[PDB]
């Protein structure tokens, strides 16, 4: 499908977004979910995907991971099932994700679907990113906090939950309706009637996250091989000082690591462009050769990249699912990275270049990107 | 006994130092020898103890691990054994470390010893790291080459390499010392039965403060600060990641290695680490503080573990990994300052109960031992 968002996006990137919470009202017109929840319910039953139930009793709460064989028994109420990325496995789902463009692909993460029977819930609790909830059929009440310092609490060791918060917003969501939340403002929220709701996800790396990466960039590429040295080195009072100019002298060298021209873009580019979800991944089962491509092509076929499968574009170098592709011809990389569903003509004259033509071939046979 | 180095320090560190290697003639007169070719067999059978047997039938060679036993078995010629951190283990070994501290300690490793019968040698290797060659008990051909510079190849360290043209070539005789630098290929072997005594250098490469660094900062759970743009910036195709958010990411790496206590604190714990295996033996019983305080009053001495790494950041003090919680400067300065201190290096310190308590916890950890 296609889906329009009514968003105006000016006011709310610069009012709202990683600031304010809002209650978007018919976000979406006359909302058609992309997605059923027996649809969604098969789809939990597969074993690739990840999934699980949260229901409560009273004041206990359990949590079960999937993927299951079982419908039964479970309830009229007080439970949820939660199944990420579903953006992965299916492509009208996929078409959500589409209008949020206006935020940078790197940002984005994926789509979860959550379905709800009254009283089904998560319960409250507190994000490190951003986040759009789509409502979808039925109802559910939302509730969001001022943001605010406060304990993490543990019902169950699989989930997290903070104490109740007196709302900044307390709604009731129709089909259509979004609510978006920046990280760090506690929410809850449960169904009223049957509900579906749409997550659409973002990602934000900490310092911890990026240093480590890097570290481990380094180390398997085997660069920053250069040894400290100090053929001028200095005099000191007591022999077991380590005086503060080779301290700086050592962190200058890590410092200048860093700053190293190439290496850390490549390094960020393998890796914002993996996702923090398993893809369906299905290399052609015979693998394709570069001219039944050509082909395929130019007989009119299309080309649709694999439903969550990141292509960023770092400078002049793209990167898709953490592998750098590299080419001298640009319109045809602006096509790979900016559309899905690819023609000939978004390609140019760059299929007459065999090595572009086998690279494409590469991409095409690891999986990435499929005929239709 | 306790050795004199003999050597302009001054013209050494200016003209010679991680710069060219030299062979300083009678670097040591009179040399006596710390340890006799048996003893090093007799620490070469130990479990903890790192020892290696390198042998050259001609054309090629065979190499085993320790511990050892049976040296016969086999040779008469042809053959090397070659035992790690000797001054670990044995204690007047550790008194040939002492005039090597006109270097600083932290850059310092470790002594290991090579006894090498006639023709015995390693082969043409290649270092890293800086090392003092001193010859003793026999008489060593020693080989030293130009140090080629292999574009965007990490060098292999202490692999081997080519028969190099050598700017350096002569035999030792007892007291002499050949410098290298990192670098410079050498061969050296024994030509009477030979004693090498190998004082080595250490060196981090960027590669290791980075890991290192990203491990603690794991472990102590810092940097958990999220990239967040409130303003973010408008772009011609939805796939790209501009150079200001490239330059963000960035400047929060060098933000989080900026901060001084994090970076001093983990380097402090890590520099002062051995690259070798301790004697860690704990006293079977303690010793109670009042124990401690009095027998160092008694004129006994306190002797820091051989090996064992004692290094001064700030003022903070790091031993074996870990930091020494604790005031009086002028104490935890002798600490790192001198291996075998007395109550006199302590003074006022010993009557605050709180820095005995802690001393006591030091000596009990096996860190230092009287004698
Ligand atoms: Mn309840
Ligand atoms: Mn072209
Ligand atoms: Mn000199
Ligand atoms: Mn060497």
């Amino acid at each position: 499908m296609e889906y329009q968002l009514t968003l105006n996006w000016p006011d709310f990137l610069e009012r709202h977004w990683q600031k304010r919470p809002v209650v978007l009202k018919r976000g979406f017109n006359n909302f058609i979910d992309p997605i059923s929840p027996d649809e969604l319910a098969g789809l939990a039953m597969e074993s690739e995907v990840d999934s699980r139930l949260v229901s409560h009793q009273d004041g206990k709460w359990q949590v079960s991971h999937g993927p299951f064989e079982s419908y039964d028994h479970l309830g009229e109420t007080n439970w949820s099932l939660l199944v990420q990325a579903v953006n992965h496995w299916h492509e009208p789902t996929a078409a959500l994700m589409r209008p949020f463009r206006e935020l940078p692909d790197w940002r984005i993460d994926d789509l979860m679907i959550s379905f709800s029977v009254p009283g089904g819930g998560v319960g409250p609790h507190l994000d490190q990113y951003d986040v759009f909830i789509i409502q979808g059929t039925g109802r559910r009440r939302w509730r969001v906090g001022e943001k605010l310092q406060m304990k993490q609490h543990c019902p169950h060791p699989d989930l997290l939950q903070v104490d109740p918060f007196e709302a900044i917003i307390d709604e009731e969501l129709e089909p259509g309706d979004i609510l978006y939340i920046p990280p760090g403002f506690p929410h809850e929220g449960y169904a009223l009637e049957n509900a579906m709701n749409y997550s659409v996800g973002f990602r934000a790396p900490n310092t911890r996250e990026l240093i480590s990466g890097f570290a481990d960039y380094v180390l398997q590429r085997e660069l920053g091989g250069n040894y400290y040295s100090d053929p001028d080195v200095p005099p000191r009072a007591h022999p077991a000082d380590v005086l503060p100019q080779e301290m700086d002298k050592l962190r200058e060298m890590m410092l200048e690591l860093i700053n190293q021209p190439e290496h850390f873009k490549q390094w960020f580019g393998e890796f914002i462009s993996q996702s923090r979800h398993e893809l369906d991944i299905a290399p052609p089962e015979p693998p394709y050769q570069p001219d039944e491509i050509y082909d395929a092509l130019k007989q009119g076929e299309v080309l649709v990249r694999l439903g969550g499968l990141r292509v960023l574009r770092i400078g002049d170098d793209v990167y898709a699912n953490g592998e750098k592709i590299d080419s001298p011809h640009r319109p045809a990389l602006d096509a790979l990275a900016s559309n899905i569903a690819l023609t000939a003509e978004n390609f140019g004259d760059a299929l007459e270049d065999p090595s572009f033509l086998a690279m494409l071939a590469a991409l095409v046979n690891s999986g990435y990107w499929f005929f239709e």
